[PDB]
């Protein structure tokens, strides 16, 4: 499906550009950007049963790999790949695995330290990678099912996220740096990165004339 | 709807292409076994199935870039160069995350293997791009498993190619590739390539499929 938005396209898509007051450059609406990034953070973690089916199922894959059970992990990934051909993925294949590993030590440690679904599952993926490679390419089907999740998970191991998940990315890294879960959004790093990225791009005269204060 | 839609069932396919009609074989001589069932417009069905066949094979360089690259992957497998095959699959996968795939990555492998004996045997025996590639996939599966999983990304770029390759090893194809599947089988049965479309099995199968679905009274009356 669609390419990830660049910082400028993202800013334009969410009406984040402002007259600043270097030539032919826009500023950012910080309050507005804060809210957009806060919106990207998604739901609080509050038991895996309340996760979307896709986050449920990939969490289970990663829990399996953390607990060194490649077979259970590959069986989910395998069934989801086939069933995806067919038309609708069978997320229920993940239920047995969740039941078995959701209360394991290494998983409880991740859940303890992260307040949002997206930041839990990012750290489950990071931890699963201490066992083996776990590429996005084992779960190609995710992009059309859930774009935000796909982008979050493809940013695990990266320095700089896609703007469309810059919120949950910044929050995730803030939680790791604080050493605790945070329910208060910690997304300021996403704002500063957007401002920097936007000031690098020149606007045309038409685009400058369309800027409001 | 959109690039990710599920495959049409036979009855949905027949409706989409206006292939249903009143069946005058059971109007003129009703069988208890078949009340309330439509017939198929055989001439319109031939056209539609023939339109799914796609272009003649005429040098891999004339193929779509996705058909090009996948052919190269299967070529490499047929020739037992798993590394060259997997590199293409890695690069295609990486590039699909965010932007647009590196199909050019396939060019060295195509250059290398396209005139190989096992590839020349397949190309000799099939007349259409879809039928060539189906047979390259079937041959590449002599080497090892080559699941359609690995080219997940094809579905959005080329719906037809994706369903075609997912029916390799199936006994019954999706209606939307029933034409080239039928033709590919007819080629293997004849033992030569055929430019004349051999899509009769696609029509028979659609007729049979449609006869299994009871219509409502209203639906029977709307039939022409």
């Amino acid at each position: 499906w669609a390419m990830a938005l660049t910082p400028m396209e993202f800013a334009r898509k969410y009406n984040l550009l402002r007259k600043d007051d270097e030539e032919m450059t826009a500023g950012i609406r910080r309050g507005d950007a804060k809210r957009v990034f806060t919106m990207q953070l998604g739901p609080y973690w509050d038991g895996f049963e309340r996760c979307s089916p896709q986050a449920y199922a990939l969490s289970a894959v990663f829990m399996a790999r953390m607990n060194r059970d490649r077979d259970a992990a590959n069986n989910i990934l395998k069934v989801l790949d086939k069933t995806f051909v067919d038309g609708k993925p069978d997320f229920s294949v993940a239920r047995p695995v969740m039941k078995k590993y959701q209360n394991s030590e290494l998983v409880q440690e991740v859940v303890a330290k992260h307040a949002y679904v997206l930041t839990v599952i990012a750290s489950l993926l990071e931890a699963a990678r201490e066992d083996g490679v776990v590429p996005s390419s084992e779960f190609l089907w995710l992009k059309p099912v859930d774009r935000r999740l796909w982008y979050m998970l493809n940013c695990v191991g990266r320095q700089t996220p896609y703007s469309e998940v810059a919120g949950p990315f910044a929050h995730w890294k803030a939680e790791k740096e604080m050493g605790r879960r945070s329910l208060v959004p910690m997304i300021d790093e996403a704002i500063r990165a957007l401002e920097i990225a936007v000031k690098e791009v020149r606007l045309t005269p038409r685009q400058m004339e369309e800027l409001e204060p």
